[PDB]
């Protein structure tokens, strides 16, 4: 029994499907297999916002659920429905998908098809947080419009920026090379997970050059992060990206951060 | 600094103007301000093709460049050049526009006037594309011939139909403004759904004019939500079908080419 799809971000509508995968599992005595497609057709277009995380990262969550097998978009973009079943669904007798799920050169095959190929399709009806069908798209935008405080209602958690370092002080994050989405330009209140389990707060600014840069000033930290990797949770969108008195502006933020922080701490 | 004119479509011409503004201003630690004249004289004359987008849409885009302010046409329409200057340009150093920029009753207002009155007018050379001065007027003719493929070249992006929604086909209410109509026929389009998803779809214009799109791989009520539709390719002439089925056939023959062209649009990135 397997659920197919991209699963980018692995949102709440995603987790729905995965769990139902566990159900149809037990009551079938079968084992579970997630089939995560590398990229959506869109990815290969200019106006594509971006992925919410790297595939490597996505197969970290998808994994913590079932056994994930990544399907390469190049390798399957021309396979026909029949071609697909044969090369990827043999032996399997049931899939878990959503009301939309299509597949095969020209979306040639719906669930009906798979049914007529001797396979059971358990369609999970759409999940919707506040009037809209959760989706990577929908989250892909709030990220663009700086609406971070609005993401947990869809992502099941805070949006995250993560990468290798270098390449005030501020740490420069290299989110890798995949075509990832970028946040509205600006200053953000962030939660930093450092090595050794450390979770320090910080402020992160995002600016141009075309390109977008990610720099965080981690509060109360004074060590070397040059080579290290980091995972930052974007909690709040503080202020917009501005204009030699900048060293004076950041303090608005820092002194501000310290305050938003202490806000929670008190509200036991 | 300040820029003036209608700005219907905000095409590459319009952009060179707004970008020059955005610069002439940094060179001065000055501030931008766009004055968009709601309409153009033709708008109220026999046979006006209509605008490309609603004034609201238009302000929307201009907004990303700088503070925008709309001026009723009917108002400044009568003002004399000094009048106009006395009401809007006061204490404003620079004014970015391009050749052929005029203002005031009977167009007596021009760049020389602003200059003689202490304001620095920075004309911009007309932007040519394939031996043509980019113009809101041009683009309109294209839309009208269904030559939507040639549009991005001048317009700087894909022509776009929009409105409120009022196999199944969504009925777009473009609005009550006077907008330009496409050649009646069938088009491949790219839909921008309320939620945020972008599905391909196929639109048909026929006949005022009626616009209805059948979005590919999609199901859900949209009655009441807005849709922006990038018009990507012209496929066929909206013809008469004396038998319902001949239509069902055609419509399906349309959705077929749709699907393939789409495969083309992607197998063309590697
Ligand atoms: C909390 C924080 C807030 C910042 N806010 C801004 C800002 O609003 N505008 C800006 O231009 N730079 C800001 N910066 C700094 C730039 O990111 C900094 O100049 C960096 O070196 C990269 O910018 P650069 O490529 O222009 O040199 C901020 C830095 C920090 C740590
Ligand atoms: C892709 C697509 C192509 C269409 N092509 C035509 C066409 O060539 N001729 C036609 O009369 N109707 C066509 N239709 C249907 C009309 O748009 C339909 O009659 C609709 O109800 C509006 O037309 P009406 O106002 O005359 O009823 C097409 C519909 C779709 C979705
Ligand atoms: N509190 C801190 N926040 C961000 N980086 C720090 C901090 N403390 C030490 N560093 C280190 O210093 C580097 C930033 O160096 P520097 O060149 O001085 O500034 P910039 O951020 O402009 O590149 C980081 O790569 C990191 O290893
Ligand atoms: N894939 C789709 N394409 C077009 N409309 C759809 C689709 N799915 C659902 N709809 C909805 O169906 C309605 C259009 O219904 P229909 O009566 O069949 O078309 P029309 O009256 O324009 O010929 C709209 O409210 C629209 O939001
Ligand atoms: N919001 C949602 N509600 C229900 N099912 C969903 C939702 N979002 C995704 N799915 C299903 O989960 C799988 C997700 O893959 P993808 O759409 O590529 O992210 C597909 O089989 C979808 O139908
Ligand atoms: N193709 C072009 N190249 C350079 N400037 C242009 C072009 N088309 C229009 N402009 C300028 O941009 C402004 C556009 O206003 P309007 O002509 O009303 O749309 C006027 O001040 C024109 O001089």
């Amino acid at each position: 029994v397997v659920s197919i799809g991209v699963f980018d971000g692995v949102h709440i509508g995603h987790q729905k499907v995965l769990r139902t995968m566990k159900e149809i599992a037990f009551f079938r005595k079968d084992d579970s297999l997630i089939y995560t497609i590398s990229y959506p057709p869109e990815y290969f277009l200019p106006d594509f916002p971006g992925l919410l995380m790297t595939v490597e990262s996505r197969v970290e969550m998808l994994s913590r659920y079932a056994r994930t097998v990544v399907l390469d978009f190049f390798r399957i973009k021309d396979l026909t429905p029949e071609g697909f079943v044969e090369r990827y669904l043999s032996g399997v007798s049931a899939v878990v998908v959503g009301r939309d799920f299509r597949f095969g050169k020209n979306a040639s095959g719906n669930a009906s098809f798979l049914r007529k190929k001797g396979v059971e399709v358990y369609e999970i009806e759409d999940v919707v947080v506040q009037g809209k069908r959760v989706s990577s798209s929908l989250i892909r935008n709030l990220v663009q419009e700086g609406r971070v405080e609005e993401i947990p209602a869809y992502l099941g958690r805070y949006f995250e920026i993560e990468g290798i370092v270098h390449k005030f002080p501020t740490a420069n994050i290299d989110r890798g090379n995949e075509k990832l989405v970028d946040l509205k330009r600006g200053v953000y209140l962030v939660r930093v997970h450092l090595p050794d389990g450390k979770k320090k707060f910080g402020v992160m600014n995002v600016g141009f050059r075309r390109n977008v840069k990610y720099e965080v000033y981690i509060l109360d930290f004074e060590g070397d992060l040059y080579g290290q990797r980091l995972k930052l949770e974007v909690l709040k969108f503080m202020r917009d990206e501005k204009k030699e008195e900048l060293k004076a502006a950041i303090d608005q933020d820092v002194k501000s951060a310290r305050n938003m922080i202490d806000d929670i701490i008190n509200s036991k």
